[PDB]
DNA sequence: TGAGGTAGTAGGTAGT
């Protein structure tokens, strides 16, 4: 809806830029030996770095804010194995106007230098690249939380300097991977170098000798640390083999005594809380964008209104207008089918729960399809049988089994599906301590248990710029040669696609795929495709792709999606609401897509359209509702739109339960939610 | 396993 809405953004403008800062110093640059055209703005940045003060690279050369004797005019650094010999020569000043696109990057590149340079020398502050830490959090053995704000400062073409504050925590692992060990915690799934900042895939532990392991050179692991001077201050351990994160299948030799590990939330299991209310954080950012002005000298800070556009709230419905997925069950859905569910009452009595039979039947009358319950007689322990029994079912049109179990221990859940899931059965689990009354819980098994049987419970009903939205995941990586899985969403349809080495290939083919699933269903190829990835993926990973699609007449929107550290919203009067849609940069925009975000403050997705030609209220819009468009979890909508948020669970069960691949599990259904 | 939000993590052809 046009003209709806205004909102505080987490910025603050700042003082303008005075006159000298309008035409920083221009350094020219002397490599020796000349670099190669691909070597030299690594080297130049390098440099601007040797250098010190406010200095960045601009062209060939440098600029800075700071006066050309600040800077070390002369120096040397080795990159990549071979020396070089710098050497600067101050040219004279040189102005850039913020109103270019071009000179206007070189200023806000100043400027961030600046924010980190005036910053670092602050006492009483860890300052980690564009983010300050004034504070301990919480601490434990081996691991601290510290407290501070992630900052960025950047020059507006209006030309004044603009400060984004958002407040945040940092986990710290404060010992060695294998003081950590030692203390029985799982081995880390990232660790890092002890004596630098690389990062490396952490994979197994060896019972290999430290003294036996030779390297490429005949030297050995032990010896070769020990030539780095590594060993000097550290206590080598074992053999912990790594990887590279650029080529993870490459096992790597280490020292678990040279390593750190790389603490996620997940590995402080049991309590720190890290949310914060929206008006206690609102407060604490405040309070920090005007501490950053003071001390930097910045004058004092204006918090950023933006427009924002309410976009219309979904019309999803089931055979009826429903409200919440959940209100299917009741009023009957959009897309039925023939089709026969079996339980599993694998620790109890037997016979189906009085409500369930009932409201099993109360949906498919109220949608007029035929349902057929069986019953599995079987178990673990009559293995032979058990499959004996599940062949036999399956055989028999069963198309889902509902496993009525006891709280399961986690190992034996995997196992248990994964037995299932071969012979042809998706599973729902519904612990068994059991009451009607909580029809909540009963209600949302019974919802995937319909959606793993391939039925859909709900669709849209719209005219959205896409006829199909397919969103990509690659597990927690930042790359698709590992491993990476998608999810489509179209006539509604749902559709998994998993992977059949290049990256570009790999999405190629998840696409063509899903293009081939998506013919098969609909009787037709979409004439336009939505694509939805995790922004924190090179953008060339989808290429191939889009030639492709191009190739074939196919239209597309590719639109990078970034789930973390977009930036904040805050209502100026009143309250926030549902698919606030905030444009805010040349192709980026903010969406909020759940209000009641929790005990903290909603975190709105960072949306950027870098391919196609739609109007970005259009994607916003359809996105928006791609969101209510989630078949399990019929009480709550997802912060993500139904593609990606499909397509985290389709990877994190794939390795849950390892499978390599399903031959077939018809793809409408939905085994993973 | 009923499900979801907030929160933080990957720094944002050598080396071992
Ligand atoms: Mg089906
Ligand atoms: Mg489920």
């Amino acid at each position: 809806h046009l003209g709806k809405t205004e909102v505080f953004l987490n910025r603050f403008a700042l003082r303008p830029l005075n006159p000298e800062e309008l035409r920083p110093w221009r350094l020219e640059v002397v490599l020796d030996p000349p670099p190669g055209r691909e070597e030299v703005y690594p080297l130049l940045a390098q440099v601007a770095r040797r250098a010190g003060g406010v200095t960045v690279r601009m062209g060939d050369g440098l600029a800075s804010w700071s006066p050309p004797e600040v800077l070390v005019l002369e120096g040397t650094l080795a990159r990549m194995g071979q020396t070089y010999a710098y050497r600067l020569y101050p040219k004279g000043r040189r102005p850039l106007d913020p109103k270019d696109p071009g000179e206007r990057s070189v200023l806000s590149a100043l400027a961030r230098r600046l924010l980190q340079e005036r910053l670092r020398r602050l006492e009483g502050v860890w300052v980690e690249g564009l983010a300050v830490y004034r504070r301990e959090h919480a601490r434990g053995p081996g691991w601290r939380v510290l407290g501070g704000a992630v900052l960025d400062l950047w020059v507006s073409d209006s030309g004044a300097f603009l400060l984004e504050v958002d407040p945040a925590y940092r986990i710290l692992c404060e010992m060695s991977l294998e003081a950590w060990l030692a203390q029985g915690h799982p081995l880390p799934k990232r660790v890092r170098n002890a004596y630098d900042r690389r990062t490396w895939e952490l994979l197994r532990l060896g019972e290999e000798d430290p003294k036996e392991l030779p390297l490429p050179g005949g030297l050995s692991l032990l010896d070769y640390h020990a030539s780095k001077g590594r060993l000097q201050g550290r206590e080598g351990g074992r053999v912990a083999w790594v990887a590279d994160p650029k080529d993870p299948r490459k096992p790597i030799p280490h020292l678990t005594g040279l390593l750190v590990p790389v603490l996620t939330l997940e590995d402080l299991h049991e309590s720190l809380a890290l949310s914060l209310p929206w008006e206690e954080r609102r407060r604490r950012t405040r309070e920090i964008a005007s501490w950053i002005g003071r001390r930097l000298g910045l004058g004092t800070p204006e918090a950023v209104r933006a427009q924002a556009y309410r976009l219309s709230i979904p019309k999803l419905m089931g055979r009826r207008a429903v409200s919440k997925p959940a209100d299917a069950l009741r009023v009957g859905f959009y897309r039925a089918q023939e089709t026969a569910l079996a339980l599993l009452r694998l620790d109890g009595a037997q016979g189906w729960p009085e409500f369930l039979r009932r409201a099993l039947l109360r949906a498919f009358g109220a949608s007029g399809a035929s349902l057929r319950l069986h019953t599995l007689h079987a178990h673990p322990s009559q293995g032979l049988a058990f499959r004996e029994a599940l062949r036999k079912a399956k055989e028999e049109g069963v198309q889902a089994v509902l496993v009525l179990t006891p709280p399961m221990a986690w190992e034996d859940r995997n196992r248990l599906k994964a037995l299932l899931l071969r012979e042809g059965l998706p599973s729902q689990i519904l612990n068994v301590p059991l009451r009607e009354e909580e029809r909540h819980r009963w209600e949302n098994a019974l919802l995937g248990l319909l959606a793993k049987a391939g039925l859909q419970v709900v669709a849209l009903s719209g005219a959205y710029p896409a006829e199909l939205a397919v969103g990509f995941d690659a597990g927690g990586r930042e790359s698709f040669r590992f491993g990476g899985a998608a999810c489509a969403v179209g006539g509604g349809h749902l559709l998994w696609t998993l992977p059949e080495r290049i990256p570009q290939e790999v999405v190629w083919d998840l696409l063509e795929e899903t293009l081939w699933a998506f013919r098969r269903k609909a009787g037709r190829l979409p004439s336009r495709v939505l694509l939805l990835r995790d922004g924190r993926v090179p953008q060339d990973e989808f290429a191939l792709a889009l030639e492709a699609l191009a190739r074939e007449g196919i239209a597309y929107d590719l639109v990078s999606v970034r789930k973390s550290g977009g930036g904040r919203v805050y209502p100026v009067q009143g309250r926030l609401a549902d698919g606030l849609y905030v444009p805010l940069e040349d192709k980026t925009f903010l969406l909020l897509t759940v209000h009641r975000d929790f005990r903290g403050t909603p975190r709105p997705l960072k949306l950027v359209h870098e391919a196609g030609d739609t109007p970005l209220e259009a994607l916003a819009h359809q996105i928006f509702h791609l969101t209510r468009l989630y078949p399990a979890s019929g009480f709550a909508f997802p912060r993500l739109p139904a593609p990606l948020h499909l397509a985290d669970r389709l990877v994190k069960e794939v390795g849950r339960l390892g499978i390599r691949h399903l031959k077939e599990v018809d793809r409408e259904k939905l085994f993973f939610v």
